[PDB]
């Protein structure tokens, strides 16, 4: 990716390091007084929280590249109870105090705009989500999130688009959901095959997951095509 | 609201005069390839989305001040196809098309910040409407609406916290069921125009990460009634 190196090369121009992380680790937590701005450079996250008792909800998944703000930019203050989870075996990323962010983003603009659009992307995806679900439930959302994976790490093959993902985090992305997987299994939408998944019937997903699908089209339009 | 004021001094110091639309109307739509950002200083506004066949998904509601962009800020191409249509009687906006919208952002550190906070408390607005939804389905959603337009709306009376809204507008906010349920377990009464919601704290028990957002989003209008 050309328009994140740029800001990664812009960090590193200010002084900020990388620092490298492991699956289960957390980039912040939620009990921190200090917000960060975290550049998700490599590898994938989860953002979670804990409700009453002790569940731990999973909110959103990230991987790199991209930007996951802890605080917001003005009061620097929490913008949720919320953690950041490693769920690949390691993951590279950027923590910059939200206290500097707001200072650095002021000297440029090209990377002001970087990060103001990861936030559009952000609140156009939740949206797109929300259509979804609203229309046909959390089929639409699994189907969803099948959709992006298959955008992401999906490449044609003979026995239809393979995802290029180690099974080892597949499975990290509990009983109504995995009643749906493996009902799109039982309809071979998706297919196991030799150590390998992959998704025969693609038009399916788009046809529950059609908001989604217009925010891949309209949020990364060279990846939708590849597919399309 | 202090920081909504002093964005809009700088769009109209700078040239963008406010212009009043009415119920109904679609300050942008879906239709459009000129894509904008609207600060939406005063009314209330709700983000649709309209499929070939007809049918109005409601996706949000805004109340002014807040900002609304149909484009990215880079690449000025649409973020979604989706309108704002102004659901109150009047609605008072700031149309800036999203390519004049870069010179302004690009001379000030402040004015920028307050459009990038605003997609914040966006985001995480959703994701704690998300987590109430998947602990307690629709009851934590209604109840989460419930409470904050509670909290920007209420007004104690003797017979409950009064939503001090129009009749018309609350008109535009199953959903029946869950309200009768509450009607009949002493939280939520009904009458002479407008709703008064008398037990509270059962509302914050169900939407606790959506009240939870609101202390951290708006906390002055939270401690109202905490
Ligand atoms: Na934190
Ligand atoms: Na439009």
């Amino acid at each position: 990716n050309a328009q994140a190196e740029e800001f990664k090369k812009y960090l590193e121009t200010n002084g900020i390091k990388p620092k490298q992380f492991h699956k289960k680790e957390l980039i912040f937590n939620q009990w921190d007084p200090q917000e960060y701005c975290i550049f998700l450079y490599d590898g994938i996250t989860k953002l979670t929280s804990i409700s009453e008792n002790g569940t731990i909800m999973n909110l959103q998944y990230y991987k790199g590249a991209f930007v996951i703000m802890s605080g917001f930019i003005d009061t620097e203050t929490s913008v949720g109870y919320y953690n950041l989870e490693v769920i690949s075996e390691q993951a590279t990323a950027y923590v910059i105090k939200i206290n500097e962010l707001k200072e650095l983003l002021s000297k440029n603009l090209t990377h002001f705009f970087y990060v103001f659009q990861t936030l559009q992307k952000q609140v156009s995806y939740s949206l797109a989500k929300f259509n979804d679900f609203s229309i046909n439930g959390k089929l639409g959302s699994i189907c969803g999130q099948l959709l992006i994976l298959t955008y992401v790490y999906g490449k044609e093959t003979p026995d239809g688009i393979k995802i290029t993902l180690d099974n080892l985090t597949m499975q990290e992305l509990s009983s109504a959901v995995s009643r749906i997987i493996s009902k799109l299994k039982q309809e071979k939408v998706i297919v196991y095959k030799n150590s390998c998944f992959y998704v025969q019937n693609l038009d399916y997903l788009k046809r529950y997951a059609p908001k989604l699908d217009e925010w891949f089209y309209l949020a990364c339009p060279a990846t939708w095509g590849k597919l399309n």
